[PDB]
């Protein structure tokens, strides 16, 4: 009812596992809440640029605006927070892109972002991260850190499965687990929260499955499985099991020396991709210690989400991380930061992040010029310190710039 | 059985809430597997140098070895990994100390240190982590590290509750969650793991309870409720409300502002310390970001093994980071670094962790004197970069000391 489909423009489609993209195509973007309306008009002037740059005019995008959060309150009626017809028209579209969102408190609703992922099933989520010379880091050699992460995104505890202490729910859950399954486990039964931790292998091996063909695609070292598995072996243990038992199946894995590590040959370059695996707490130490031993990374949705955001602070890029939400039919790429409403309005908030997902996209889309070009210029703008106030505040020497001045910093260093 | 109890000696008692230690008690140790051949022994000759230097001689530590892991196996045979007798011990001497422990793979075992925890109701993991000047670390600024983490310690899906994919329980399990409880979050309900998350009032209100009591002994600034309740709202939030709830039914919390900080004023120095909280993913990175900012930590399970590896490696002190176990009853102490069973019987290792820990041991019998000269020989030792390898191998200028040496070092620091 209230999105306008673009005139001139043409839908993107999935043929044979791969998309179509006309040179017209339409994409769905959600500006976000908070400084979304700040960095989403940048990211819309960047791309179009790096579209109009590398194809010189033959390609262009026809941005559709759809809706989520606030603005779909707005937009139509009291608690509209994410409407069906948003999640329809990013199948229907196939690729999309969002600013920052955050989910109200009080009313019972739970989290709009892995809603989206959930019901799109969106099982990837694809974290990036690498140093941009010339950004302010807390650690001494950023530089050493190149990593992929590969999150699962629908199962784990972050799937939202739980009941509330003292409910009635809690309390026949923990009647069911003591008196039916036996457990002893649980030290104080009373007043209770319960939560409900899954991991299948099908949802395993299709999160592996694409870190390690991503691995083979870019020719990258190797694919760490962090886990918890010493504690929780049939869920973190069994994604890392399962992990490994995908590459001897699917990827020729063979061992290295006495194991446990494999090694995958990469059909294409013949370098020998070493799988191997980290338990999750001595791997937020090792990504500070000994980063560069580390590449693309396979790993459970809460996991993921933790090291990927210690891995973007790390590298000082915890405002331009990218971040990808892929599935087998539908993608959707994101801000990665909060909504930071303090700011919102001031064109003050680093469109770097929404602008690096962009990169994503286009990428996805097959159109690596254009993302070549976005990824060359927030290399030039960051190198020229020429950045916006979460970078210039913690460095001497820089450029302030605004929000949007920042995106045409990005397009000058095209 | 084996245990010889010493000749010359007393047993700690507690009375009234407060421990009665005599001027020479029987303190039991746990070698510890792997390099707990060589840190357990260092960790010996310090403790009791401390002793005689800060008593004259008026008291000594009467140790008593007991076992657990590998040498208890050799000890009491094939598979006594941890003899009653040794969760007995603890009881009856209050106050025990131990290297690092690790758990055989392949025989359904879960972890020993978590065993014994749990069946000492040891619900409090004590990890202090601040930085010892001329320490080789990764950050820029690790001196602005100085926090003290209050980690639960029974209860969390860290506890061990959990069925196997394709298993008759797992199957059950899930099938009552499906049919009787209505889940239809489940991604895949088939080859699928479950694990449980369980977090009660009266646990998370005990380990609060005594974050804050900590705060107010020890004057520090504030306590920060770490969590992630916005996705898991009943264990992961609930924890978070119900330490709010705390400070203000039992400390007087006032708020601050709008909220939701509290501050609760320091009955002996008046310091209004802050109550607040920071969601877990986003505290991964204020650690690094703004890390002045936090100091007392309050938070579940999990997180805490995250945030304190994380914090240690980030003051390079992921070798001698002290730690405790503390319940109402008992307290065991414990070394925090793996068994590093490369170098084991090799005197190279760092007794730092476990040196530290016997200080705390020592600070929490009351014998305060000797636990600050184990700080202050710790303090010269570091600071005059006499260390041993995993510190020397990554600075210039060090002198290089086996781990029976840098205990020495540490003593004629004192
Ligand atoms: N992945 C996501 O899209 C995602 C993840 C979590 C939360 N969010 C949402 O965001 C909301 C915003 O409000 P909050 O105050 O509660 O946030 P908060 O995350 O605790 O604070 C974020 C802070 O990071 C900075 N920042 C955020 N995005 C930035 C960007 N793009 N460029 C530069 N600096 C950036 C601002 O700090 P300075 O003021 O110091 O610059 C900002 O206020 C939350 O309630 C939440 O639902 C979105
Ligand atoms: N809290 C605990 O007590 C605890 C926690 C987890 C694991 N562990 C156990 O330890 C076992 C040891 O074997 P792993 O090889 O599997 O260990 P791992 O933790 O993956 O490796 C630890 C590495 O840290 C270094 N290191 C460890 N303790 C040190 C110390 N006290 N001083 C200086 N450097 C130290 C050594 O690295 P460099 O060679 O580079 O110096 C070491 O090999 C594990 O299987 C596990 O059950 C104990």
């Amino acid at each position: 009812s209230k999105v306008v489909v673009p005139a001139q423009g043409k839908k993107i489609t999935l043929q044979n596992g791969k998309l179509n993209v006309p040179e017209n195509p339409i994409i769905p973007y959600i500006e976000g809440d908070g400084i979304g309306v700040d960095v989403t008009p940048a990211m819309l002037k960047v791309v179009d640029a790096a579209v109009e740059k590398a194809y010189k005019g033959e390609r262009k995008i026809s941005w559709m605006e759809i809706y989520t959060g606030e603005k779909s309150t707005q937009v139509y009626g009291q608690d509209v927070w994410l409407p069906a017809e948003t999640l329809d028209l990013i199948r229907e579209y196939r690729v999309a892109i969002k600013g920052p969102l955050t989910t109200p408190v009080g009313g019972g609703i739970r989290s709009l972002n892995v809603a989206l992922r959930q019901e799109l099933d969106l099982y990837i989520c694809l974290r990036p991260v690498r140093y941009y010379q010339g950004t302010p880091s807390p650690v001494k050699h950023p530089e050493l850190t190149d990593m992929v992460i590969f999150r699962e995104n629908s199962e784990d505890i972050y799937a939202g499965i739980e009941w509330k202490a003292d409910s009635a729910d809690a309390e026949k859950v923990i009647k069911f687990l003591r008196e039916e399954m036996g457990v002893k486990k649980i030290r104080f039964p009373e007043h209770c929260g319960i939560g409900i931790k899954p991991c299948s292998e099908e949802g395993t091996k299709r999160l592996v499955r694409a870190a390690i063909e991503y691995a083979i695609a870019n020719d990258r070292d190797s694919v760490t499985l962090v886990h918890k598995g010493n504690i929780m072996k049939f869920t973190e243990g069994a994604f890392k099991d399962w992990g490994y038992q995908l590459a001897r199946e699917e990827f020729g894995g063979e061992l290295i020396d006495g194991g446990p590590w494999l090694k995958v040959k990469n059909p294409n370059t013949g370098k020998e991709i070493v799988i191997k695996d980290v338990i999750a707490d001595a791997f937020l130490q090792q990504i500070l210690l000994r980063p560069a031993e580390y590449d693309v990374i396979a790993c459970m949705n809460l996991n993921g989400d933790y090291i990927s955001d210690a891995l973007a602070a790390q590298v000082g890029g915890i405002g331009i991380a990218p971040g990808a939400n892929i599935g087998d039919e539908c993608a959707l790429f994101e801000a990665t930061h909060g909504t930071a409403p303090k700011y919102a309005g001031q064109d003050k908030v680093n469109p770097g992040s929404i602008i690096l997902s962009a990169e994503m996209m286009l990428r996805h889309m097959g159109w690596t010029e254009a993302a070549d070009l976005i990824v060359k210029g927030m290399e030039g703008a960051i190198n020229a310190k020429t950045v916006t106030y979460d970078f210039e505040r913690l460095m001497d020497g820089a450029k302030l710039l605004k929000c949007s001045e920042f995106g045409d910093a990005i397009i000058e260093n095209m």
